[PDB]
DNA sequence: CGGCGGTACTG
DNA sequence: CAGTACC
DNA sequence: GCCG
C-alpha cells in the first residue's frame, strides 16, 4: 500500500544509516519493507505488532502518525543528516568519511572539491556525482553488456557473458551494469581480465577505473566507468566478475540479487548449519557461539540455481521474484 | 544478551 | 587492519 | 530497530 507513515520512517531509516547506526537503521529497514508488503493497511497498535518484522516500539510510533500525522523523531533530526547523505552519495565515500568531512566543517560538494582530501575513487565519484545517481533504461544496459560480450568472445568464442543484477531481475531501469563472465571448460577463464580490459580500453569504452587489481593475475572483479559512443550518452557504472564454471551457479545467484535476497537467503543456510557465498554452498559448517565460522565444510555441488534452492529446502524463485 | 551475510579491493 | 563496495 |  505504501502508507504516508512508512514514507515518514524511511526519512528516519536513511537518517540512522548515514549517521552510521547500521543496526538500528536495519531495524527500520525491514519494518518498512513489511508495511510495504501489506495487502491492505492496518490501523491498530495490535494488528500491527502481529505483522512479522514489526516490533513493539515500531507500532508505538505508527500510532502517533496515523493517529496524528506527527512524529517526534522527524523534528529532532540533526541538520546534519542531509549533508551526510549528500557526502555519502559520493562513490568511495561512506558514513565514516562523511562524518569526518562534516566534522571538519564541510557542508557542500563545492567545499569537498576545493578543500577535501580525496581518494582516487572519490575523485572519480565526485566527477560523475550526478551520473552515478541516475538509472539507465534497460535497453542501454543491453547495449553495454553486448559491448563487453562482444569484446570477450572477440578472443574466445567459449566465453559466456551475462548481465545480472536488477537487469536479470527484469527492471525497466538499471543503476549500473553487472556482467558475469565464465567458461564451460572450467579453465579458459584464467588470467584474461587484462586482455578484455585492454580491449575495452582500445574502444575507449572504459573511462575510469574504481576497483581493478590487474597486476595480480588472480583478480576477481572490475568496477569501473564506461560510455557508449555518439551524442546524448552519459557515463555509467560497470561491474564485472570472472568466476570459474564450478561456481557459476552461486556466482549467478549472488550477482542477480537482490541484496536483501542474498542476506535473507544466506541467513537461512546459516540456521541449517550451512553457508552460502558467491563462491559456493557449504554444509556441516562449524561456527562458534558468536556465529563465527570456526571450521569450513563440504562444498555441495550446485550446477544450477535450482540446486541451491533445492539444497536449502526452498522452492525456486525466478529472478523477478527476487526483487525484494 | 547479542546477532543481524559473505565476500573482494584499497591504502 | 578499517572503510567501502558488489549483489 | 527486531528477534531468538
Ligand atoms: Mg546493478
Ligand atoms: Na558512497
Ligand atoms: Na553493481
Amino acid at each position: 500500500h505504501n502508507l504516508h507513515i512508512t514514507e515518514k520512517l524511511e526519512v528516519l531509516a536513511k537518517a540512522y544509516s548515514v549517521q552510521g547506526d547500521k543496526w538500528r537503521a536495519l531495524g527500520y529497514a525491514k519494518a518498512i519493507n513489511a508495511l510495504k508488503s501489506f495487502h491492505k493497511p492496518v490501523t491498530s497498535y495490535q494488528e500491527a505488532c502481529s505483522i512479522p518484522g514489526i516490533g513493539k516500539r515500531m507500532a508505538e510510533k505508527i500510532i502517533e502518525i496515523l493517529e496524528s500525522g506527527h512524529l517526534r523523531k522527524l523534528d529532532h533530526i540533526s541538520e546534519s543528516v542531509p549533508v551526510l547523505e549528500l557526502f555519502s552519495n559520493i562513490w568511495g565515500a561512506g558514513t565514516k568519511t562523511a562524518q569526518m568531512w562534516y566534522q571538519q566543517g564541510f557542508r557542500s560538494l563545492e567545499d569537498i572539491r576545493s578543500q577535501a582530501s580525496l581518494t582516487t575513487q572519490q575523485a572519480i565519484g565526485l566527477k560523475h556525482y550526478s551520473d552515478f545517481l541516475e538509472r539507465m533504461p534497460r535497453e542501454e544496459a543491453t547495449e553495454i553488456e553486448q559491448t563487453v560480450q562482444k569484446a570477450a568472445q572477440a578472443f574466445n568464442s567459449g566465453l559466456l557473458c551475462v548481465a545480472c543484477g536488477s537487469y536479470r531481475r527484469g527492471k525497466a531501469t538499471c543503476g549500473d551494469v553487472d556482467v558475469l563472465i565464465t567458461h564451460p571448460d572450467g579453465r579458459s577463464h584464467r588470467g584474461i581480465f587484462s586482455r578484455l580490459l585492454d580491449s575495452l580500453r582500445q574502444e575507449g569504452f572504459l573511462t575510469d577505473d574504481l576497483v581493478s587489481q590487474e597486476e595480480n593475475g588472480q583478480q576477481q572483479k572490475y568496477l569501473g566507468v564506461c560510455r557508449l559512443p555518439g551524442p546524448g550518452r552519459r557515463h555509467r557504472r560497470l561491474d564485472i566478475i570472472v568466476v570459474p564454471y564450478s561456481e557459476f551457479a552461486c556466482a549467478l545467484l549472488y550477482f542477480t540479487g537482490s541484496a536483501h535476497f542474498n542476506r535473507s537467503m544466506r541467513a537461512l543456510a546459516k540456521t541449517k548449519g550451512m553457508s552460502l557465498s558467491e563462491h559456493a554452498l557449504s554444509t556441516a559448517v562449524v561456527r562458534n557461539t558468536h556465529g563465527a565460522k570456526v571450521g569450513p565444510g563440504r562444498v555441495l555441488p550446485t550446477p544450477t540455481e535450482k540446486d541451491v534452492f533445492r539444497l536449502l529446502g526452498l522452492p525456486y524463485r525466478e529472478p523477478a521474484e527476487r526483487d525484494w
